[PDB]
């Protein structure tokens, strides 16, 4: 579980826009490839959440 | 990993918004928890996303 995550949690690169490969690497269930992607904010939310403000 | 999140999966309920008291519950390290609280869209997202337009 834990561990899986360390070895599996690196950079933002081209593996984390594909969860679907990192856990075939890793032979795992979506359910630990999904929990990366919730705990990295840039696979998590897409573009900016409020538009800030007018200017 | 899924056979615990369908038991565990249910309404948004006050569960939901505590997701410790759900890994206690069944004894799952916060990995399957986080899960389920990436997948319900209510529990991921906090706010609304865009502001959408101005009237
Ligand atoms: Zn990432
Ligand atoms: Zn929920």
């Amino acid at each position: 579980f834990l561990d899986g995550i360390d070895k599996a949690q690196e950079e933002h690169e081209k593996y984390h826009s594909n969860w679907r490969a990192m856990a075939s690497d890793f032979n795992l269930p979506p359910v630990v490839a999904k929990e990366i992607v919730a705990s990295c904010d840039k696979c998590q939310l897409k573009g900016e959440a409020m538009h800030g403000q007018v200017d």
